[PDB]
């Protein structure tokens, strides 16, 4: 069973969600199994930002059992802004644990290299999750953002118990269930870094959102690089686990070293946030 | 300086807010000058629903004092559904004090009759307010929703301390800073009662936002309507409580009213039904 360990206000610097495995924890990033059923591909995906919020919240590579923190640019905390017709993130976001885009690698028809953390999920259920949640999700297709030359790939998935997830099983579907969901994630992709003074974000394959088989060969390569690098023969990246001994880095000790839960009420979020950019 | 105060946790049937002036509860509905500024037009709104949530909060007519509490429906707690792309309400929600649309009479150019409610007030500004809020507004514009054959009129506003309030001075202003708003507006109000079994709402005018001349009017209308209710003149006062401090003419005022209200008993929200959540696609 998965659980979370807050430590800190919600909105502050102090702010770390640890996923604990029966009341251990473990490493959001390594510890986790990439696969919930490797026969079925359903896989865990760990949740860092819920829908409708503004809280730039992710899995840190720097950080010992890698907790899941907000983002910050030199000192302030990071924020996404609200862009018309959005609110915040309009989808479940977060990342496949065992999985990592090497930044040595380069994808052919993308021509951009890997950017350097764990593959991005987009879960589009109607429940709305919490961060350091562990989901099992079926894939059902992904996309591919070009940012900063790097290939930001983006998986569309559902959680496997959404009343509508066994009539989901490919891309196809999101848009028979969810007319005009994955236009506005694509607008959504292209702009959301606009109000920050950055330019609008481009699509590798015109915007195409590919298939889950096309999903399905991405998710195990990033999967293979993750491999490479927790094993032996290989930064910045802390790779201290609990879970797989045959690692170097492999350490049961780690996971007594945490704090204990520590949790307090949500700080304040700033009033600039509630703000609507029409772009 | 007008402040709230909250009686029982939100989100739960005994929830209430009313509205105090200097420290005293004063009626939302009866006892706040529709006109901030007579001269240039500045009003005052009662923000009942913040942008960006569900809880069909409003003044309650049947009260004492009309303090802001939530709508119910079969003994259950009303809340509106989100409607892709869109976020619970999408404007700031609330009303005009000291209006009221008299049900015993039908508009002219929209020939239905009036809602039977203080007239509703879009606020479009950035910050997002808070139930039982007083802020002083411009209006820009208004447009005419027809809703089981009543004409609900929606005033189009902003905060008189928005960044851009003086840049937006007449209804064509919101399209060239808020381009699409007022699409979005339309549409928010053609479907948002669907996902409740009702079918999809009419406009006048064809959709069309009327401008601020035109809005002035309307708002002036119903403030004559109100003037005639709080005088006890109205032909049918449907049940509504005009008890009043602030308005000695009255036959109604009572400056007792004030002092039976209880206190303050602010206690932490109660949670809101998972099912809430939900994105329904209407297309
Ligand atoms: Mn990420
Ligand atoms: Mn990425
Ligand atoms: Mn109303
Ligand atoms: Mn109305």
């Amino acid at each position: 069973t998965y659980t979370t360990r807050q430590i800190g206000a919600k909105n502050t610097l102090e702010y770390k969600v640890y996923i604990e495995k029966d009341g251990k924890p473990v490493s959001a990033f390594h510890d986790i199994p990439l696969y919930a059923d490797k026969e079925n591909n359903i896989f865990n995906m760990v949740v860092e930002i819920p829908r409708w919020t503004n809280a730039k919240l992710e899995i840190t590579k720097e950080e010992t059992l890698n907790p899941i923190i907000q983002d910050t640019k030199k000192g302030k905390l990071r924020f996404v802004r609200n862009c018309f017709p959005h609110h915040g993130y309009i989808h479940n976001y977060g990342a496949f644990p065992q999985t990592w885009e090497d930044p040595n690698v380069s994808h052919p028809e993308t021509k951009a290299v890997g950017d350097n953390d764990p593959i991005d999920v987009l879960e589009i259920g109607e429940t709305i999750a919490y961060t350091g949640q562990v989901k099992q999700v079926k894939a059902l297709g992904i996309m591919a953002l070009l940012d900063e030359g790097e290939t930001d790939w983006k998986v569309i998935a559902i959680d496997i118990n959404d009343p509508l997830a066994p009539k989901l099983n490919d891309i196809e579907d999101v848009e028979k269930y969810f007319p005009g969901l994955l236009r506005a994630t694509n607008e959504w992709f292209r702009i959301y870094k606009i109000p920050d003074g950055k330019p609008e974000n481009q699509f590798a394959f015109s915007g195409e959102a590919k298939n889950k088989k096309y999903a399905l060969d991405i998710i195990k390569e990033t999967h293979d690089s993750w491999k490479q690098l927790i094993a032996g023969k290989s930064k910045g990246i802390d790779l201290t686990n609990v879970t797989l001994p045959d690692t170097p880095t492999y350490s049961k000790a780690a996971s007594d070293a945490i704090p204990p839960a520590s949790l307090k009420a949500d700080a304040p979020i700033d009033k600039s946030i509630d703000k609507w950019f029409f772009i």
